């Protein structure tokens, strides 16, 4: 007998095919059958009429490394239908690094002495010992490796430093990491050369991981950053994932046409993937950057002046008698939200075929960017349903089957007999992102229930207490 059958709903199986009326049977951690299951014995037959049953959403771009440990309920993500998270992005991973004051943007993961894992394997063991509510596919970050090896980060690494970083990367991958990420845009790695990055990432071909990247520049010099990324992919001969694709700054508005054309061409000759969040504002460490700071900027948290969280930087700057750019140093370390993208470009990038959905949520932020809480329903509701940017099955494919395939998460991302039971039950008519910039932590509407490895982790708008997630391997 099946443990339960979700009956009477519409299944969107994650293979980018129109939904069809069918029941979904689960036994243990597996989807046992799909179709008319009235003839199958089941201990429970849960009515989901008027709802869609789809694979659980896989967040391809998270900074949940530490959150998985400190808040195992993972409410920001399971309340949106997320069943799996990809961690250690943009060169930022929690492990391996024992440091009481890691350099920004590594502090985006810190809750105070959180960087305590000497080996990447120690981090994975901690997750397995006290599992979170969602599955975790973890990458090791190049900036974290630099911080752990180099005495001085403002320069290229020596051969000895590269050998040390490479060994850590290899141990991480051997322990289960699914890839290595870089973020040369940030201070910790702004001085790393392309050759340094290639050498540190050599273990990816041996272990079969992916190379993920927050490109060196996403504005005026984004073409060069794209070419650097494609070059790295060819040198290593491994898949590359371009993180949170965008064109930032008014002088680059509309350039997604040009960037998407370059990516499409590269995909014809080498393995390339990309993801994006559905908003016109980004968020990361507060930084002295003329383009990030050109438009509306909001403080998400501030170490030296905590009372600044939630304030407009222009106001803070003006009242201190300085430009936003000049006032940044005295407010650091801090985080911010930057309104530097244009809707037309965001829509173009989301609609581009291969683009996967990634929230880029910064979970420790005092006053976070709403993407932390609304990303997936914003795509399913606002964009698919209300704006008609793509049909519902394609919006679902972009957060399930496509993502599972690009990251090599076997037996997940599809409602198929034999696959793992990571599932979401949502009302297609009401699913919506409730989080706004003003109230960034509101729970999404229309998410009925979420299941991870067969266990319900979200029901009646609340975490069930089931710590059902698993550390995954590629
Ligand atoms: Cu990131
Ligand atoms: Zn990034």
């Amino acid at each position: 007998p099946f443990d339960y059958i979700l009956s009477g709903g519409t299944v969107i199986d994650g293979t980018n095919a129109p939904g069809r009326l069918a029941d979904v049977g689960v036994r243990g951690d597996r989807i046992a059958a799909v179709g008319d299951l009235s003839a199958s014995s089941a201990r429970r037959r849960i009515d989901v009429a008027g709802k869609v049953v789809s694979p659980g959403f896989i967040d391809s771009h998270t900074h949940d490394d530490n959150y998985l440990l400190k808040h195992r309920d993972m409410t920001p993500k399971i309340s949106q239908g997320v069943t799996t998270v990809v961690t250690g992005n943009c060169g930022i991973s929690l492990a391996p690094l024992a440091h009481a004051n890691p350099p920004a943007p590594l502090d985006l993961l810190d809750e105070g002495g959180s960087f305590r894992f000497a080996r990447f394997s120690d981090y994975l063991e901690a997750l397995r010992a006290a599992p979170p509510a969602v599955n975790a596919a973890c990458m090791v970050g190049h900036s974290t490796l630099r911080a752990a090896v180099m005495p001085d980060l403002r320069r290229e690494a020596t051969a000895d430093e590269i050998q040390a970083m490479q060994a850590l990367a290899d141990d991480a991958l051997a322990s289960g990491a699914i890839g290595i990420s870089t973020g040369a845009f940030y201070p910790p790695a702004a001085h790393a050369s392309t050759e340094e990055i290639i050498e540190v990432c050599r273990p990816l071909i041996t272990h079969g991981g992916v190379y993920a990247t927050h490109m060196r520049d996403e504005g005026e010099h984004i073409v060069q950053a794209l070419e650097e990324t494609f070059r790295i992919g060819r040198e290593l001969d491994v898949p590359v994932v371009i993180s949170h694709h965008k064109v930032m700054g008014k002088l680059n508005f509309g350039r997604s046409k040009e960037t998407l054309a370059l990516i499409e061409a590269a995909m014809a000759s080498q393995d390339v993937s990309l993801d994006a969040y559905p908003y016109v504002a980004g968020s990361t460490m507060l930084k002295q950057d003329r383009v990030l700071l050109a438009g509306r900027t909001l403080i998400t948290w501030c170490k030296p002046y905590p009372e600044l969280s939630g304030r407009d930087l222009e106001e803070i700057a003006a009242e201190r008698g300085k430009s936003k750019y000049d006032v940044v140093p005295e407010l650091q370390p801090a985080g911010a939200i930057y309104f530097m993208m244009d809707e037309p470009d965001v829509q173009r990038i989301l609609a581009f075929g291969p683009t996967m959905i990634g929230s880029d949520g910064l979970p420790h932020d005092e006053r976070p960017h709403p993407r932390l809480w609304g990303t997936f329903p914003r795509v399913l509701g606002h964009y698919s349903r209300d704006l008609g940017l793509f049909p519902l099955e394609t919006a679902v494919w972009k957060m399930t089957g496509l993502t599972a395939a690009k990251f090599g998460l076997a037996e997940r991302g599809q409602v198929q007999p034999g696959y793992y039971a990571d599932l979401v039950v949502f009302d297609p008519a009401t699913v919506a992102d409730s989080a706004t910039f003003e109230h960034p932590t509101e729970r999404a509407a229309g998410i009925h229930s979420v299941y991870v490895n067969g266990a319900a982790v979200w029901e009646d708008q609340s975490f069930t207490g089931q710590h059902a997630g698993r550390v995954l391997n590629r």
